[PDB]
């Protein structure tokens, strides 16, 4: 690698690993568009697996970057439009607090305060759609952000609905496959088990369980080449061939919602860059508390920005992941871990790489 990715990043990201006591990570750096790897520690500690550019971690909300894409595919293929009610895709959801509620509320977390978590009760089908009927809106629709698994879970579940495939054979075929993302999986198969890693949470070995709309909000596992193409792809829409797709990149990095210097997307969030770290943790769910926000709406949403910081911090029980590039210098950065370490760790060392290497 150039010397000067390969001295910060060491220069970073060996600190950040002492300072978190994390077993394994792999970055990825996209310097002018060229992907550059970089692994560190154990993927399994006990079978003294190392952290490979092959091992699989769990993206946790960093999946929902691949939900708003396959949702903007959807809008792309003119199955769904973010304009249309919930009810459309849900009929069975009568209760009338829903009425109003869009496909953009959910999948912007603007529905009026859907729950952070799905709760862990909700087992069945009939149980999801008692649950929808049941949660009382605190907010009118539209008035305030609070992020939420239950609300961009369930746009992802709508917006595959009239393509007439599972979530998943959707994501497989229109976004996976057309990108080569062939390391990448929603349910790691059997085959690829040595190289998933695990997580660590208090010491113990942990990977992720399975939960109501886990697919759609968090359940994605990937290897950092995956992951570093999925980073090109997001900075480099056109040169997409599938065109609903590339149109569905752009779509999700649009503007729709702005909270302080935040700008909210489908999956994706955004800042204007230049940006501080201390302005983009209080701008973002990398904050340490759960905030409701009031946010003005974007009418109509603002087409992808090129100078943006355009980011996404995810976590499992065992693991901590993110992902920030900025499209109008061909940049970015993937850091996968197998421990939930503090988000603000996470984008410090993120800048400090990027703003180096800009
Ligand atoms: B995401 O913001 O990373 C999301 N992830 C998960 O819900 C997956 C987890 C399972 C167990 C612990 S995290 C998230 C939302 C709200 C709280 C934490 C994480
Ligand atoms: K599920």
């Amino acid at each position: 690698a150039p010397q000067q990715i390969n001295d910060i990043v060491h220069r970073t990201i060996t600190p950040l690993i002492e300072q978190q006591k994390i077993p394994g990570m792999a970055v990825a750096v996209i310097y002018q568009g060229k992907p550059y790897y970089f692994t560190w520690g154990y993927a399994d500690i006990a079978k003294k697996q190392p952290v490979t550019q092959q091992t699989l971690f769990e993206l946790g909300s960093v999946s929902k970057t691949f939900t708003g894409v396959l949702g903007g595919d959807a809008i792309a293929r003119g199955e769904i439009k973010l304009s249309d009610p919930t009810t459309k895709y849900w009929p069975e959801l009568t209760a009338k607090q829903w009425n109003g509620i869009t496909l953009l509320h959910l999948a912007t977390y603007t529905a009026g305060g859907l729950p952070l978590q799905v709760p862990d009760e909700v087992k069945s089908s009939s149980d999801l759609l008692r649950f929808y009927q049941n949660w009382q809106p605190a907010w009118a629709p539209g008035t305030q952000r609070l992020y939420a698994n239950s609300s961009i879970g369930l746009f992802g579940a709508l917006a595959v609905k009239p393509s007439g495939l599972s979530f998943e054979q959707a994501m497989q075929t229109r976004v996976f496959q057309p990108l080569k993302l062939n390391h990448t999986w929603i349910n790691v198969p059997p085959a690829e088990e040595k190289n998933y890693a695990w997580g660590y949470r208090e010491g113990k070995a942990v990977h992720v369980s399975p939960g109501a709309l886990d697919a759609e909000a968090y359940g994605v596992k990937s290897t950092i080449e995956d992951m570093a193409r999925w980073v090109q792809s997001n900075l480099k829409p056109l040169d997409i061939n599938e065109k609903t797709l590339q149109q569905g990149i752009q779509l999700a990095q649009s503007r729709y919602w702005q909270t302080g210097d935040m700008y909210q997307g489908l999956g994706w969030e955004m800042l204007d860059w230049p940006v501080n770290p201390d302005s983009i943790i209080n701008g973002s769910d990398a904050k340490i508390a759960l905030a409701a926000r009031p946010v003005k709406a974007i009418t109509p949403p603002t087409p992808a920005v090129r100078a943006s910081w355009v980011h996404k911090t995810g976590a499992t029980g065992g693991f901590g992941s993110y992902v920030a590039f900025i499209p109008e210098k061909e940049l970015g950065i993937v850091m996968l871990a197998n421990k939930n370490y503090p988000n603000p760790a996470r984008v410090d060392a993120a800048w400090q790489i990027l703003n180096a290497l800009q």
